[PDB]
C-alpha cells in the first residue's frame, strides 16, 4: 500500500488508542498499526527517491521503523495482559519515533 | 510477494551469510531478509486460512515474525560493527525461530 | 550501589551525551548508563516499598527498566557505528521512558 | 550475587521452566532469571580477569547479557497471557544464547 495511509491508518489507530475504553479496542488499533508499519517497510519516501536503496539513508529511514515495529510489538503484550493504561503510555511514548524520523525524512 | 517467496528470499539469504567472507554480503543478505520477513507479516499461511485474521493462531504466527524482525535488526547491527563471525552466529540462532513456526503452522 | 546513585548516573550520563563532540564520548556514556539501569533492576523505590516485589506494580516498575535497557542497547549499536547525531537522538527519546516512569513511581 | 550464583539462579530457574504445569510457576522463575540476568551485568568473567572493564572485550561480553534479558522479558510476556507451551518455547530458543556466551568466554 501508500505511506501516506500507511502513515494515516498509523495515525487514526493511535488516536484510537487514546480515545480507547477497554483492552479489545487496543489490541485492534496497535494489529493494524502493525500492518501498515510492516507494509510501509519497502516504502521510498519523497525526500530520498534517487538515493539508493542500499544507501545509508535508506538504512536509517528503516531502522526508524524496526523501532517503531518493536514499540507496537510490546504494546500489543500489554494490551493482552489486560494492561490497558499501560498500553496507552506505551502509545504515546511511541510518538518520538514518528517524530524523530518525521523531522529528518519528511 | 508470495509467503512462498519471502520464505524462499530468507532461506537463500540465510545460506548467503552461512557462505560470506566479509561484511559487506552479510549486511545485504540481511536487508533482503528484513524485506521478506516484513512483506510476509500479513500473509496467511495456508494450514490457517479458515481461521480468522484477529484469531489467537493468526495472532501467534505474527508474533513470530515480530521474533525474527528483532533478531534480524540486531545482527544487522553487528554485521555493521564488522562483527561478522558474530553477526554469522546470530544469524544461526534465528534458525530456531524459523523452526518454532514450522513446527506449528507449516 | 543505590536506586538514587544510579539515577544520578543515568543522568548525568544522559547530559554527557547531549554535549558530546564525538563517538566516544557517547559510548562510553551509554555503557555506564546500561550499567547502572542494570543495578537498579532491585531496587524497590520509595512510593513501593510497602508493596510485595511481586506486586503487580513492581512487576511494572520493573518493566520499564527492560525498556530502558533494551533502548540502550540500541543506542550503543548506533555509537559503535559512529552514527553519532543518529545515537543522540535515540538518547533524546528514551527520556520518555525516564518520564513514563517517574510521573507513576516518584 | 557473583557470576556464578546468577548462573545457577539461571540454570535451575530453566529446569523449573522446563517441569512446569502452569503459569504460575512460569512467572516466578523468569523473574527470577530477569534478576539474575540484571545483577549479572556487572561482573568479569574469569578469563577477562585482567582486560578493562571498557574494553570492546567487555562490551561483547555484556552484550550477551542484552540479549538474554530481551529474551526473558519477552517470554514474560506470553507466560502473563497465560500462553504457556509458547513461553516454554520461548525459554528452550533462548539458550542459544546461554550456549554462545558459555562458547566464547568460558
Ligand atoms: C508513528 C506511529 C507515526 C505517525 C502517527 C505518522 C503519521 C504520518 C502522517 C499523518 C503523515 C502525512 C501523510 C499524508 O499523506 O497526509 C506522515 C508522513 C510521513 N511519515 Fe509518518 N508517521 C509515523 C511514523 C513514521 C516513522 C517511524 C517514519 C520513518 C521511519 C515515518 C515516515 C514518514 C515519512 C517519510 C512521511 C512523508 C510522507 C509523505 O508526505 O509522502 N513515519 N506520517
Ligand atoms: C528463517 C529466516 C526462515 C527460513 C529460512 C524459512 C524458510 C522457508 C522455506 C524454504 C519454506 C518452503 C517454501 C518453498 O516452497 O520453498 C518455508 C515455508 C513456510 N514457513 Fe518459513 N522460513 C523462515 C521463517 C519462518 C517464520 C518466522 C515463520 C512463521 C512466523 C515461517 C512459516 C512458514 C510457513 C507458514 C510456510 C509455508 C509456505 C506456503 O507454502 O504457503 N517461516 N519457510
Ligand atoms: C533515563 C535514562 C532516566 C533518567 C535520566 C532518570 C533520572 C532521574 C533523576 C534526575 C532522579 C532524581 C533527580 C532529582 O531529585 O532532582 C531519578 C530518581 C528516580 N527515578 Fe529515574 N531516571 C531515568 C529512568 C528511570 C526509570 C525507567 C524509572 C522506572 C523504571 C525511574 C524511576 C525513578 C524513581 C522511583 C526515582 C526516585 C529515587 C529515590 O529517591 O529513591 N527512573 N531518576
Ligand atoms: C542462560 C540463561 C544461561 C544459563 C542457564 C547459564 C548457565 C551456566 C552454568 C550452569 C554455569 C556453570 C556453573 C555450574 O556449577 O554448573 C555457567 C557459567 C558461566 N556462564 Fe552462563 N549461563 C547462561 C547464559 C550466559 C550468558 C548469556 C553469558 C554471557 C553473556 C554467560 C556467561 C557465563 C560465564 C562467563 C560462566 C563462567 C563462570 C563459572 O561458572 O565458572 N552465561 N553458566
Ligand atoms: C485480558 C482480557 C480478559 O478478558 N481479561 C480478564 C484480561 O485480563
Ligand atoms: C569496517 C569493517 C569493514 O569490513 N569495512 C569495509 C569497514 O569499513
Ligand atoms: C564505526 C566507526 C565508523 O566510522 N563506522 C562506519 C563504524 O561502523
Ligand atoms: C490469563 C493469563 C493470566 O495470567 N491471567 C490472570 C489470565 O486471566
Ligand atoms: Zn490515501
Ligand atoms: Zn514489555
Ligand atoms: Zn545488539
Ligand atoms: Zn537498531
Ligand atoms: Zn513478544
Amino acid at each position: 500500500a501508500d505511506l501516506e495511509d500507511n502513515m494515516e491508518t498509523l495515525n487514526d489507530n493511535l488516536k484510537v488508542i487514546e480515545k480507547a475504553d477497554n483492552a479489545a479496542q487496543v489490541k485492534d488499533a496497535l494489529t493494524k498499526m502493525a500492518a501498515a508499519a510492516a507494509d510501509a517497510w519497502s516504502a521510498t519516501p519523497p525526500k530520498l527517491e534517487d538515493k539508493s536503496p542500499d544507501s545509508p539513508e535508506m538504512h536509517d529511514f528503516r531502522h526508524g521503523f524496526w523501532i517503531l515495529i518493536g514499540q507496537i510489538h510490546d504494546a500489543l503484550h500489554l494490551a493482552n495482559e489486560c494492561k490497558v493504561k499501560e498500553a496507552q503510555a506505551a502509545a504515546e511514548q511511541l510518538k518520538t519515533t514518528c517524530n524523530a524520523c518525521h523531522q529528518k525524512y519528511r
